[PDB]
């Protein structure tokens, strides 16, 4: 009925504000008030929609070490559809959906989940998920090198190719793959 609906709508809005202050307390409020189901998939869908949510707060929640948060991270990455995207296209979508936390171990978990998902969606591209993980960081590093004026000397394609030798199960990646990724970043920085 109407009074219940209007009350719930405001409590939902309050829950989002609570989440931005402290993600775990926000989710607790939403769950306890029957505004969000306490399942990894439903929490992940809520974060992926991201309505009124701070993207740093989303990343904070996704980076927590406890079981439920790990399961939400997995489900959240599973909502991303990377089939027929190149690695840069996929990274753009992933990195837009939340801000990575600062802590190394958290970023590692998140980028490993990304790499696994990318490879599952595109089984023919990288036979090794380690290759995908390393190349994903190469692309992020290239974005900084090309587009941050703090980095004074810009790596050319030839250098980018050389930097990534030997990571394709002991061989090299196809040169055209590396060129396509380099050109994508050069022509369009990761969105700010």
């Amino acid at each position: 009925h109407m009074s219940k609906t209007l009350q719930r709508n405001r409590k939902m809005a309050m829950g989002r504000k609570k989440f931005n202050m402290d993600p775990k307390k926000g989710i607790q409020f939403l769950v306890e008030n029957e505004l969000l189901q306490n399942t990894p998939e439903e929490i992940a869908r809520f974060l992926y929609k991201g309505e009124g949510l701070n993207k740093t707060a989303i990343g904070d929640y996704l980076g927590e070490r406890e079981e439920l948060n790990l399961a939400v991270l997995h489900a959240f990455v599973d909502l991303h559809e990377f089939t027929d995207l190149n690695l840069v296209q996929a990274l753009r979508q992933f990195l837009w959906s939340f801000r990575l936390p600062g802590e190394a171990q958290k970023i590692d978990r998140m980028m490993e989940a990304f790499a696994q998902r990318y490879c599952l969606c595109n089984p023919g591209v990288f036979q090794s998920t380690d290759t995908c993980y390393v190349l994903s960081f190469a692309v992020i590093m290239l974005n900084t090198s090309l587009h941050n004026p703090n980095v004074r000397d810009k790596p050319g394609l030839e250098r980018f190719v050389a930097m990534n030798r030997g990571i394709n199960e002991g061989g090299d990646l196809p040169e055209e793959l590396l060129r396509n990724l380099y050109d994508s970043i050069r022509n369009e920085p990761f969105k700010i």
